[PDB]
């Protein structure tokens, strides 16, 4: 099975390539994950220049075949049954009140290393807002996305919601609908509805010119008890 490829730390490679409101710019990540404690640890370089839009809104997009699923719960786990071969994630990500992205990623294995390679699409984004601006704290808060099985498409559903706080004291929502499905003709597992639950830390490495994000997540399925 494909959770057999995740009894270990197993090396990560990110590569997303936007365009927001034609604002063309490469994102490169590099790292590992373990889905022993639903650890990721990841550095990612913006290689154009400077990053156009801010850090925080593309950490959603930036695998969550690395997420803990408890022994009770390994029947759900659909995003590791899909591997090697992987899944399509696309999302469309809809800021209140400003712009929205379009992305469409491929997640799998390329020789023994984990791949998440991003398309990105942003449109409507407002001069001088939030996204555009640059206005948003260097944070992303903890947080849970429901995941639901989409049969008809042989793969699952998640919407959520994510809270990101701006630097006057307010608060920048972004809508999240998602849908992911196998890339191979393989079983995969269609879960019962669960939820994933994650904690971030975002830090700069002090001897790194370019712009860039150092990530640390923990992502843990839940929702499901004995």
């Amino acid at each position: 099975k494909g959770e057999e490829l995740f009894t270990g730390v197993v090396p990560i490679l990110v590569e997303l390539d936007g365009d927001v409101n034609g604002h063309k710019f490469s994102v490169r990540g590099e790292g590992e994950g373990d889905a022993t404690n639903g650890k990721l640890t990841l550095k990612f370089i913006c290689t154009t220049g400077k990053l156009p839009v801010p850090w925080p809104t593309l950490v959603t997009t930036l695998v969550l075949c690395f997420a803990r699923y408890p022994d009770h719960m390994k029947q759900h786990d659909f995003f590791k049954s899909a591997m090697p071969e992987g899944y399509v994630q696309e999302r469309t990500i809809s800021f209140k009140d400003d712009g929205y992205y379009k992305t469409r990623a491929e997640v799998k294995f390329e020789g023994d290393t984990l791949v998440n390679r991003i398309e990105l699409k942003g449109i409507d984004f407002k001069e001088d807002g939030n996204i555009l601006g640059h206005k948003l704290e260097y944070n992303f808060n903890s947080h849970n996305a429901y995941i639901t099985a989409d049969k008809q498409k042989n793969g699952i559903k998640s919407n959520f919601k994510i809270r990101h706080n701006v630097e006057d004291g307010s608060v920048q929502l972004a809508d999240h609908y998602q849908q992911n499905t196998p890339i191979g003709d393989g079983p995969v597992l269609l879960p019962d509805n669960h939820y994933l639950s994650t904690q971030n830390k975002l830090s700069k490495d002090p001897n790194e010119k370019r712009d860039h994000m150092v990530l640390l997540e923990f992502v843990t399925a839940a929702g499901i008890t004995l």
